[PDB]
């Protein structure tokens, strides 16, 4: 999840829609 998702896009990707999320708040 949250951390397994992150985790398993965690090869050439950023921890996108959550990221901007974050960063949008």
């Amino acid at each position: 999840f949250l951390p397994l998702l992150i985790l398993g896009s965690l090869l050439m990707t950023p921890p996108v829609i959550q990221a901007i999320h974050d960063a949008q708040r």
